Order: C-alpha cells, then sequence, then structure tokens
C-alpha cells in the first residue's frame, strides 16, 4: 500500500504519518524530515535546498525527484508525506511505480482553514535531540525539556508557504481526484479524530 497525504503546511500530516507509521507498520517518507536532515548534515542536497526552505519556496523538482528515486524502498507500505507537491513530482511518481508494479492507493487531503494551520505553525516547537513535535497549547513539551522554533515557522515564512501550496500543491487535488483515489479528512478535528478517519479511509479496522 502507497499513500500520499495533500494538504496545507500545519494541516497534521507529519504528526498523523509518524502515527500511522509506528502503529501499522508503513515506511514514512517525509520529504520536509529528509531536507532538514540534509541541511544540518550539509550534504550537497542540503546545501542547494538550504535557501528555497529558508524562503518558504519548494526546492526545485529535479533535487526531489532524485531524492525521492533514491529513498523509495524496495519493499514495505509507505506514506508519502508532503511528497509530491507539484504536478511534475506526481507524473514523476507514478512513473517511477509504475516501473515497480505499484501505483499510489490513496491521497488523503488533510481540508482545513487557513486560520486554524496558522495557529499549528505559529505554536509548533521541535525537541533537536529526537525531532519529537509538539505545539505550545495542544500538545506541550515536557517540563525540563528544551525546544526549539523552526525558522520557516515564522509569520511571513508561514504567509509565503500557504502561497505556494495554493499555487503549487493544490492542483493535485483536481490530478487525483480524476484518478479516482482521493479522500478528504477533516484535518480540522483533533488528533484522536483525525486518526479514525485516516484509517477509515484507506480501509484499516482501527
Ligand atoms: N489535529 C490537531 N489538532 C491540534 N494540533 C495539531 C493537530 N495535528 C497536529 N497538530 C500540531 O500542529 C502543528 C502542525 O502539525 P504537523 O503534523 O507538523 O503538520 P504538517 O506536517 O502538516 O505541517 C504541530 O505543532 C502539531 O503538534
Ligand atoms: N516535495 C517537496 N518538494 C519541494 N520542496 C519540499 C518538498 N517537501 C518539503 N519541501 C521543502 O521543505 C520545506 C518544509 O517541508 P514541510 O515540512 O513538508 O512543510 C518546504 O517548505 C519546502 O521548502
Amino acid at each position: 500500500m502507497i499513500l500520499v497525504f495533500l494538504g496545507p503546511p500545519g494541516a497534521g500530516k507529519g504528526t498523523q504519518a509518524k502515527r500511522l507509521a509506528k502503529e501499522k507498520g508503513f515506511v514514512h517518507i517525509s520529504t520536509g524530515d529528509i531536507l532538514r536532515e540534509a541541511v544540518q548534515k550539509g550534504t550537497p542536497l542540503g546545501k542547494k535546498a538550504k535557501e528555497y526552505m529558508e524562503r518558504g519556496e519548494l526546492v526545485p523538482d529535479d533535487l526531489i525527484i532524485a531524492l525521492i528515486e533514491e529513498v523509495f524502498p524496495k519493499h514495505g507500505n509507505v506514506i508519502f508525506d508532503g511528497f509530491p507537491r507539484t504536478v511534475k513530482q506526481a507524473e514523476a511518481l507514478d512513473e517511477m511505480l509504475e516501473k515497480k508494479g505499484l501505483k499510489v492507493d490513496h491521497v488523503l487531503l488533510f481540508e482545513v482553514p487557513d486560520e486554524v494551520v496558522i495557529e499549528r505553525l505559529s505554536g509548533r516547537r521541535i525537541n533537536p535531540e529526537t525531532g519529537e513535535v509538539y505545539h505550545v497549547k495542544y500538545n506541550p513539551p515536557p517540563p525540563g525539556v528544551k525546544v526549539i522554533q523552526r525558522e520557516d515557522d515564522k509569520p511571513e515564512v508561514i504567509k509565503k508557504r500557504l502561497e505556494v501550496y495554493r499555487e503549487q500543491t493544490a492542483p493535485l487535488i483536481e490530478y487525483y481526484k480524476k484518478k479516482g483515489i482521493l479522500r478528504i479528512i477533516d484535518a480540522s478535528k483533533p488528533v484522536e479524530e483525525v486518526y479514525r478517519q485516516v484509517l477509515e479511509v484507506i480501509g484499516d479496522g482501527n
């Protein structure tokens, strides 16, 4: 089974992908997490990606397609989390899967209003030692745990990331709807409720 999580930044895609991977055995491919690590390590991908990320722009398609080709697992169920983000990426994914006799099975659109994702992003915190994601209101970090704020979670960069989503990524909704594999998730609900709907749409009995 191959899943794609699609939606605005702050919709809760990473949170749901991590839980599904932990509980249901999926391989979690987060282009965001992989890119952030590349930046921290200063790899050729990282050094090139850094400035796009910092501006809230998408990293160029060529770099991302190569990344996915390199890391796509030979076996296992997969959650693509924040990939594809453009039509060219989606076309490349389809071709990569075809060559392996596979296909995208479900695309989940995390539907949620702007004011919700803006509060979620503004309040997002990360434990730099474990990578664990918190929210100052909805899931506070434990006392005594040092956390950081992502630079791209600043108000002006958030604005850009949302603009980019609406311009470049939202066209994937129709792309996948035409394939008959798009299902809509109410991502505005609490974490547990969203997770139950995720399981429902992918045909899991929970
Ligand atoms: N259903 C939810 N309700 C409230 N807060 C959430 C929910 N899902 C995620 N969060 C919080 O919102 C922020 C964004 O979630 P995240 O999973 O990082 O979203 P994305 O990967 O779509 O950008 C994080 O701080 C996370 O703790
Ligand atoms: N599939 C992708 N294509 C291009 N850029 C990406 C992709 N995934 C993540 N990024 C970059 O990484 C940043 C953080 O990703 P995310 O954590 O998914 O919001 C984005 O704002 C982009 O700069």
